[PDB]
């Protein structure tokens, strides 16, 4: 697949649709649409491992590392697969998507469709955040809403 | 193994959890889970060609048919890839799922995660229902609930 699409959804009023494009196999993935329903500020935007939905997003399971390695932030060598950073939303709780990563595929070993995509609570601190658990999940807290990647058209 | 899981649902009360799993990559898939919220008597269940829910169960478009086969049933050797036929809702509305499949893989071109299960309105003809429409899509009819096919722990 060149082309993938996610539909995020929650508990809350948290929704946005993510479009993914890999025009080459060994090329980099642009990721870019919408999210709303988000408060104020900085968003941890994850791929987890799981295309699992059955008890809402904490099925997704943890972040997609198949490299095993310690959270980081999207630029940082050392980071997981899933890591895309964090998601701006502006004073009315949209955040306009625009990113573009070569860790992620769409195709391969790294590859996520079917794997889940999720927007967390809070700011992802980039592995810097000073504590255990920010060489983990960044201390994004939890899940506000999320999507199985699907193969799009 | 790899495995799979699908979450079911749509507008209506439709709402179900399917798992899939292969064990070895020329291995049938055994698919199974259960389905509530239908009405009594046969519904057919078709992988739809994407895992795109943009506009609802809509978008998923077309059956999964790589190999521009005619419509069929799961025994048939003429049917498309997203053949598997009907499954039965008893008097409660419940629909237990218990299939093998061969034609069907979680890996490979007839891979289906990340494309879209569907439970439809109708049963299945299987294409014996005699006119155009039974040899495209057995006449199932709406699309009561999907989900995309999610990689599983
Ligand atoms: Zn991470
Ligand atoms: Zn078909």
């Amino acid at each position: 697949a060149t082309k993938a699409v996610c539909v995020l959804k929650g508990d809350g009023p948290v929704q946005g649709i993510i479009n993914f494009e890999q025009k080459e196999s060994n090329g980099p993935v642009k990721v870019w649409g919408s999210i709303k329903g988000l408060t104020e500020g900085l968003h941890g935007f994850h791929v987890h491992e799981f295309g699992d939905n059955t008890a809402g997003c904490t099925s997704a399971g943890p972040h997609f590392n198949p490299l095993s390695r310690k959270h980081g932030g999207p630029k940082d060598e050392e980071r997981h697969v899933g890591d895309l950073g964090n998601v701006t939303a502006d004073k009315d709780g949209v955040a306009d998507v625009s990113i573009e990563d070569s860790v992620i595929s769409l195709s391969g070993d790294h590859c996520i469709i079917g794997r889940t995509l999720v927007v967390h609570e809070k700011a992802d601190d980039l592995g810097k955040g000073g504590n255990e658990e920010s060489t983990k999940t960044g201390n994004a807290g939890s899940r506000l809403a999320c999507g199985v990647i699907g193969i799009a058209q």
